Parts: C-alpha cells; sequence; structure tokens
C-alpha cells in the first residue's frame, strides 16, 4: 500500500532519467 | 482515497511514456 | 498524508502537461 | 516509510524542473 505507491514512484522516476538520456543523446 | 492516487499514478506514467515516445519519434525525423 | 501524496502527484502531472506543451511548441 | 515517498517525490520534481528547464534552453538556442 505504501509500499506499492513507493513502488511506482521509483518505476516513474526511472522513466524521467529515461528522459533525460534521450535528451542528452539529441 | 488509494483510488484517486492510483489512477494518478497510472496516468502520470502514461504522460511519461508519451513524452518519451514524442522525443523519439523527434530523434527519427532529425 | 495520503492527500498529501496526492497533492503531490497532481503537481507533478501539472509540470508533465507543461513538458507537453514545450514539445508543442519546439 | 512516508519518509522515503517523501523524498521520491521531491526528487521526481526536481527531475522534472530539469527537465523543463533543458526543453527551454533547447528552444532559445534553436
Amino acid at each position: 500500500r505504501m509500499k506499492q505507491i513507493e513502488d511506482k514512484l521509483e518505476e516513474i522516476l526511472s522513466k524521467l532519467y529515461h528522459i533525460e538520456n534521450e535528451l542528452a543523446r539529441g
């Protein structure tokens, strides 16, 4: 429940790092 | 409740896939 | 506590919509 | 706990400001 929200957060954050890599390339 | 939180989380996530895909569409066409 | 997390979520989501507008322009 | 959640939320937020600012830096130089 609280872990579940944190878990999803962690995934969200990984996407943001992947969006930064897409930007570093372009 | 957690219902709204869970829906916001999925919507956040989906918007993130969308952005990633816009960025990817852009590098191709460049 | 649960509102607080939701509140922050809502802000996060507004940024994502603003990032979409920045992309629609460029 | 909520401590970790709150730190992840701030970090999410900060990364979002950063991205917005990279996008804004890019449109100027274009």
